[PDB]
């Protein structure tokens, strides 16, 4: 047995930056343990590199998606943009589940 | 100003993987004529660009690109790369909605 063929989705935001499974996974990081740091450890990197992640994402959209508490968490869009990143995978999944069969079917057993 | 843009990869577990990067190199190839071509295209050493094509010549029950020097994508290649193109259509008729949400949330600047 091996893992079935996935679609895996990342949206460009020109000219400079990218939404994907490196930002969505921090995202979902930070609303599990409440801690940048703790989810650049869990993500192999350093605290420098996720927190350019977290700044990033502060800057991409119209409002912040993390915020300082009493020590990181999701704001109200940044829960909403999550949200939305998992609908748009379901989405795509639906549409592509022909394609993915036709590419399963062509897949060299071994 | 520009628009965003989702992009599809496919996993083919494990350690495999069909995305720009093979796809960028099928392109290539029907283009150029060359194996060679290609990986100068991409900025990448012959080595590299041979490996890619070996993976896909060993992802799929028939060989993706056929030597032609000289390099051909198969019918079969050829179909691969029309069905990610269809498959990348589909995936932006699927998503239109939420990258427009997207883009009302977008960074003015």
């Amino acid at each position: 047995k091996r893992l079935p063929l996935k679609p895996v989705l990342r949206i460009d935001f020109p000219p400079g930056e990218r939404l994907g499974h490196g930002k969505v996974e921090l995202m979902q990081l930070i609303a599990e343990t409440g801690s940048i740091s703790a989810a650049g450890r869990a993500m192999d990197m350093s605290y420098r590199r996720a927190w350019l992640l977290v700044d990033a994402l502060n800057h991409m959209f119209r409002q912040p998606v993390i915020c300082s508490q009493r020590g990181a968490a999701l704001t109200v869009f940044g829960a909403e943009l999550l949200e939305r990143y998992r609908g748009m995978e379901e989405r795509m999944n639906e549409a592509l589940r022909e394609d993915i069969d036709w590419l399963e079917a062509n897949r060299n057993p071994q």
